[PDB]
């Protein structure tokens, strides 16, 4: 299978231009079978962005939005989907709990089918509920059951703060010494990312004492995409449960949670899944646990639908992850997520991931060619990253982030002088990447 | 202070009609200073309701919606408020986290001020987050700390199923015997409601062994409004924490959680608060606990805003209930609740409660006069109930509920032959009550 760099160079040869020519980007966009999906989203205009310097930009041009890994752009249909439910609420009020396209009682279940291909799990293995870190806790209350022999939680060092705090509070709940019980894998000296061989070594050596491995699927800062099946198998070989925070993985990289035998997972919906700030989150528990791992905290929405409304206070618990669902689901959040998931249905993760490899590969190619001063922290192997590249710079005189945002590039900063950029296949183009790299080159040359 | 029955009879005398005359209802509506608020809501039309028999009703008449205690009607402004946020998301995407009327990061805090008068607490004592039963669990994980001496949870028998399951699972979490540890106050033989003297007796006699009292503020089925301050003081006198599920109280009866010294509380927003199915819920913790009662489960949104985004994994916990906030808040849910709370701001709980006393009092009066066969289960004392009356019937030949719903009355059923009705002051009229009672009379007379 042709690597992105090789595709770019071959296309350039065919076009009779240099691989760094704008025509290469324009051609890749012409050949992009997912090109039309860009029209499904509200893309901000450059002139409308708060930090933009109008004197450096062309009005009425679209922003170069590379922050879809943090706050995904809005599907145009969100309003329409919300209107369907507001209209029902206006027309029949309480009766909307039981009737319509999204009966409110089963609003979550009405759209969960659309998640099956995204995470690679069955409908009974997925719940759409609450918020990401909330779900992490609900799952950990059941999966983390420390003993004198097996009490550790294994995670990456410099994990996302919410997960870090969640794990710390879980350990504190059991009166466990944090320094001794919170095992955090640090990179080798002079590296920011983890080597799979090093992770597996820790698991092999310390696995007997580890109750739960809780890793990110994709690391938020380095952009490293961890080998989920390998970590899962290694942990399970030592008797650990293995779960993942897939905040940066879902809707980005392909996932097969069931087939890989992942024990549990959770994710948010407002990043690659484009559902809007604080949107309804997700949880997965492998069906193999449905009768053995029970919810720690129960509410009425974990009671089987068939008898729930008898209200006789005789719990009939739904097996598997839906037993962990505590409260009635927020229809308005279901609406916005639904609009997004219909788009994913049409695009397919297979096709999206294929475009992402070429799109991020093209970005990497242009960066490496022009400045090979500029360091890509994200792993170079195509299977070891998603959309996002994390880049650092060595320019004492320039704040590269500030100069980019003034010009309508929307991305994330980390210190001292670096950036997170994540071109996404649904609504970013190869031309976006071309434009970005030329703005960057111009900034670095002063 | 004039009782509702006496107001009705006096008004009838002034009008020169019988207290049961339609003119009495029309006059009370003319004198209702809150009358205009009815126009702020989408009221369903009778012809649009699923169970309606069109041959028994007049088309284009409004439904008689008496289920505002279960699913509140929609403020007309909900769509407008949602559009503000969708428009921001479309225009500036990620930048919406920090700017606008409702910066997404502080979306909850941007509207919490509007809850101050509703629950009678300070802004630092209220959090808008998650869902009701979820919040109940988050609070109980911190407030319920059983010991060999003090391990019981005290609640009413036949509590709402979700609360019942929550309490059961909390006890199971600590390995406590449910039958011994879950103390449930049952009514006297031949009664459905609880006597305050009986509740206080249990507290006095068993209080030393009770860790937490968790009562509803208003009981969902009987409509009994419990004396919150009296239960709070009695529990605290015995060293118990006292908390309330205010699902049926908030936006219905007046509340002074801080001044009463209530330890903690939680509530939903889709009942009297009209926020839409599964809307963003609420939690209260008295400020007296801010430095002593810490969250059991922590996430990044419990970390002080000023340093949260440094992402250095060094927790700086917000004192009080906001420390219990785990995840970033759902803006779309904030929108719908905000639309409702602006209406409550204009109306005031004081004025709403005053109308409710007269409105429910008038309903009771008409029921008692025509059939004094018909039993009101809800306490008769005006201070011992909210909007809702629960009514039972003794007619072997008639399903009263089915006959009411066919005629465009929207209410709730319980067996064998009874109903829950809750005329609400924001959008129900005295004429609604008059019409309802005449439909009921006609049904009962066969
Ligand atoms: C309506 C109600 C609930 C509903 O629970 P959710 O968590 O909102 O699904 C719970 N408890 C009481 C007392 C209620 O009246
Ligand atoms: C974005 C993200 C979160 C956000 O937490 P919320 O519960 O949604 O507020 C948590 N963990 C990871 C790994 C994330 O990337
Ligand atoms: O983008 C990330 O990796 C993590 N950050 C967020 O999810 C985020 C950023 C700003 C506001 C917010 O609520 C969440
Ligand atoms: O109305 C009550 O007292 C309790 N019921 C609900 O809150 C309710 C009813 C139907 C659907 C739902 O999600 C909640």
């Amino acid at each position: 299978l042709e690597l992105p760099a090789d595709t770019v160079q071959r296309i350039a040869a065919e076009l009779k231009c240099h691989p760094t020519d704008e025509r290469v980007a324009l051609h890749l966009d012409e050949e992009d079978k997912l090109r039309h999906f860009r029209e499904c989203f509200y893309i901000p205009k450059i002139q409308d962005l708060p930090p933009v310097d109008l004197s450096l930009v062309n009005k009425d041009e679209n922003a170069i939005y590379f922050l879809g890994n943090s706050l995904g752009l809005q599907p145009k249909m969100v309003k329409t989907y919300l209107e369907e439910e507001l209209d029902k609420w206006a027309k029949i009020a309480a009766y909307g709990h039981e009737v319509g396209k999204r009966p409110w009682i089963t609003g979550d279940e009405s759209i969960v089918g659309l998640m099956k291909d995204i995470v690679g799990a069955n409908e009974k293995e997925i719940a759409l509920m609450n918020a990401l870190t909330v779900n992490l806790h609900l799952l950990m209350l059941s999966f983390f059951k420390p003993t004198p022999k097996r009490y550790k939680i294994l995670l990456e060092a410099k994990a996302f703060p919410s997960d870090h705090y969640a794990i710390e509070s879980q350990l504190q709940l059991h009166g466990l010494n944090i320094e001794e019980s919170m095992r955090m894998i640090k990179p080798r000296e002079g590296e920011e990312t983890l080597r799979i061989e090093d992770i597996l070594e820790v698991i092999e050596k310390e696995g007997d004492s580890i109750a739960v491995i809780l890793f990110s699927g994709v690391h938020f800062y380095t952009g490293q995409h961890f080998n989920i099946p390998a970590i899962t198998k290694a942990g399970q070989a030592k008797g650990c449960y293995v779960g993942f925070d897939l905040a940066h993985a879902v809707g980005n990289v392909e996932l097969y949670l069931h087939d890989w035998g992942v024990d549990f997972a959770c994710w948010c919906s407002y990043k690659y899944l484009n559902a809007g700030a604080g949107g309804i989150a997700g949880a997965f528990i492998h069906e193999k646990h449905a009768h053995t791992i029970k919810p720690a905290l129960v509410g009425w929405f974990g009671h089987e639908l068939s008898t729930r409304f008898k209200m006789d206070n005789k719990l009939q618990l739904i097996p598997g992850v839906c037993g962990f669902r505590i409260s009635n689901p927020p229809i308005l959040l279901v609406c916005s997520l639904h609009a997004s998931l219909e788009i994913f249905k049409q695009a397919t993760m297979k096709a999206l991931r294929k475009k992402s490899v070429l799109l991020t590969g093209y970005l990497e190619y242009l960066i490496k060619h022009n400045y090979g001063v500029v360091n890509i922290i994200t792993p170079s192997h195509v299977e070891e990253r998603g959309c996002q590249l994390t880049i650092t710079f060595s320019v004492p005189n320039k704040d590269v982030f500030q100069e980019l945002e003034k010009r309508g590039v929307v991305c994330d900063k980390r210190n001292p002088n670096g950036i997170r950029v994540a071109p996404v296949p649904l609504y970013n183009s190869f031309h976006d990447v071309y434009k970005f790299t030329n703005l960057l080159t111009s900034i670095l040359d002063s």
